């Protein structure tokens, strides 16, 4: 089959689409895997194999005058400035035309489309091909949302395509995935977690964290990492920052910066030098699979991104879990549910958070010796699921033949 992949301008996005386009085709579909030149050029290596399988189609973003050039993705357009977000959303939908063009001649069996790719549901449509749209999370976050606007902008893409595809399976979800048939008419199907494979994405293993690493104690950091785009305003960081300190243990920060913050300004006066002994503040993209892979890593401090919950219990790490929004709060209650992670306690109202329940959930996850044993030996029990690469094997085969199945 020709596949057409269409991925949200987002790296919790585009990284897992690429891995599903390769993995299509090393069954020996063709992948047209559809974004902008700027996403595409920071994107991990296609393997040489695979090379005139998965074709790049570049679709230059219309100017938009407030949207700096290059602003193509949710890590180049922070959410703390919502004025930029509106603009970006613009932008994106000027893509409707010349996406609309490309498909009309692609001899496209299926496109595959995001959560807010409303126009290319519309021109799949228009040109009477199959669209199935991706909502790449848990089964129990299609069971909450089951129970222009950007809900309005879902609920179109949704209205407009065929089948629905979520990153879960009955093995990790027994409760929910069996209950599961329809989301607003549409069939529901799930092509397995799809956790990342070994060097996929190709990363520097001499990077200057993953040396740090080298130089600890088995299990003896918190990697902390909030994924690609959601917001923490300096004063969270600074409550966060203050937290790992409290806590006392070993620790690798990949940090974003607040938009307008100096380095002087993001973390506390005097922290990095007070914690410079045990642990390292990183303010750019870090190797985070070589980092989870590691042997030094134990607990994982995350917001609940649903690639970095299956990244962190794929190598057992148990979580110090932070869920800022979206499918984040979803997430960390059904790894909690599984005794294998702890949420940071949060005031109900403004979910505001305070260093003294940061470090409570860090010595609660990584230090107290009967609680970290046991949430050690829920989150193995998970990995045994998540890491079952045969298993994910078979559900992406499922996938495609359910693809085919419509077809014929
Ligand atoms: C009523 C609602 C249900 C809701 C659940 C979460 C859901 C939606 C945002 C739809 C898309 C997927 C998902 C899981 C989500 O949070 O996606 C994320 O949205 C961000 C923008 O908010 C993007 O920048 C991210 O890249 C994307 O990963 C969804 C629709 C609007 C909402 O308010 C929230
Ligand atoms: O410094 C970083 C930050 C994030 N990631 C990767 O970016 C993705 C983040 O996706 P997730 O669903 O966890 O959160 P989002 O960014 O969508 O909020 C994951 O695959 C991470 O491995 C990374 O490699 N290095």
């Amino acid at each position: 089959m020709h596949v057409v992949i269409c991925p949200w301008l987002a790296f919790g996005h585009l990284l897992p689409c690429l891995d599903l386009a390769q993995r299509l085709a090393s069954r020996g579909h063709r992948v047209s895997f559809v974004s902008t030149p700027r996403n595409i050029s920071r994107l991990p290596p296609v393997r040489p194999a695979l090379a005139p399988l998965v074709a790049f189609v570049a679709l230059p973003l219309p100017r938009v005058e407030g949207l700096p050039d290059g602003a193509e993705s949710t890590n180049d357009v922070p959410h703390d400035r919502p004025d930029m977000v509106e603009l970006h959303r613009r932008a994106f939908d000027g893509l409707a035309a010349p996406f609309s063009e490309f498909l009309g001649t692609a001899c496209a069996d299926w496109v595959i489309v995001d959560v807010f790719h409303h126009w290319a549901a519309a021109a799949a449509l228009e040109h009477k091909v199959p669209c199935a749209m991706m909502l790449l999370g848990s089964a129990h976050m299609i069971a909450s949302i089951a129970d222009m606007s950007l809900a309005e902008r879902f609920s179109l893409t949704l209205s407009r395509s065929s089948l629905v595809v979520g990153r879960s399976c009955v093995e990790f979800e027994p409760e929910t995935v069996p209950l599961l048939s329809t989301l607003r008419g549409k069939p529901i199907t799930f092509l397995g977690l799809m956790p990342p494979l070994h060097e996929g994405r190709r990363e520097d293993g001499e990077d200057a964290t993953v040396r740090w690493l080298d130089a600890q104690p088995a299990k003896s950091v918190v990697y902390v990492a909030l994924g690609s785009e959601v917001p923490l305003g300096v004063e969270k960081v600074h409550e966060l920052a203050l937290g790992l300190e409290l806590a006392g243990t070993r620790f690798l920060w990949a940090l974003r910066k607040p938009t307008g913050v100096s380095d002087a300004d993001l973390l506390p006066a005097g922290f990095e030098e007070r914690t410079r002994g045990r642990g390292v503040v990183a303010t750019r993209w870090v190797p985070q699979m070589s980092i989870l892979a590691h042997a030094a890593v134990g607990a994982f401090l995350t917001h609940c991104g649903w690639n970095s919950t299956i990244e962190g219990l794929m190598f057992g790490h148990p979580l110090i879990m932070l869920p800022i929004f979206g499918d984040q709060g979803p997430n960390a209650r059904l790894i909690e549910a599984k005794n294998a992670g702890l949420q940071v306690a949060r005031n109900d109202g403004d979910g505001s958070f305070d260093r003294e329940g940061v470090a409570a959930a860090i010595r609660a996850v990584a230090v107290e010796e009967e609680s970290s044993k046991v949430f050690q030996a829920k989150a193995k029990k998970l990995q045994e699921i998540v890491a079952d690469m045969a298993c994910h094997e078979r559900y992406i085969d499922g996938f495609i033949q359910q693809l085919r199945s419509y077809k014929d």
